């Protein structure tokens, strides 16, 4: 999708 989407998927995840 969107990289800003990807990026608070990543940032979540830790």
């Amino acid at each position: 999708g969107i990289l800003d989407a990807i990026k608070a998927i990543a940032k979540a995840a830790g």
